[PDB]
């Protein structure tokens, strides 16, 4: 139960930070370009991305192992009863 | 149940529109810019993303609570059973 | 049970993939603009964010189905506890 809630909220920052890139982008084709701040910001945010993905994918494989041990528990309690 | 199932929907919805502003970047830099209509439908996808963003962020903090009671709910019905 | 993590899995392959547009439009910004291969590219994964949305929006219906008929079914148990 926790896995999941917490894997939204891991998603949900991930759209968050994806959605200042977005703006940065936005900004940038506006300007016709961007100058050393903007390459800073896009590389901060790029950072901050990447990692609640590596993060995301972590608890992904953490949840499926817990889905797995469930089924399994679930499946046995079913041939038991009969 | 209800509220990770709703959440999921926020999300699928905030990366739908995300996708669109997306397209709309990429024919900015096609295009070598965009007009009026192309900042016009910016700003609409990027109000409805960040209403998205808001909402999910609301029921992400319901989601936290519901998660926080039924923990506390379990880990009682855990001492008391001994 | 199934279906949420499995939600989640399209979710997070989603975003990934839309990263990688991202990538490919801050390229574009940054070389004022992109060749062949870089509309090559941008296809490409616009293609899989598309397939990946897609099967969301499928999977999300099918959790919501889920969802309506476990609530139906525990609303019955609850009428019937009296």
């Amino acid at each position: 139960g926790s896995g999941i809630v917490q894997q939204q909220s891991n998603l949900l920052r991930a759209i968050e930070a994806q959605q200042h890139l977005l703006q940065l982008t936005v900004w940038g084709i506006k300007q016709g370009g961007g100058g050393s701040e903007w390459e800073r910001e896009i590389s901060n945010y790029t950072d901050i991305i990447y990692r609640l993905i590596e993060e995301s994918q972590n608890q992904q494989e953490k949840n499926e192992q817990e889905l797995l041990a469930l089924d399994k528990w679930a499946s046995l309690w079913n041939w038991f009863d009969i």
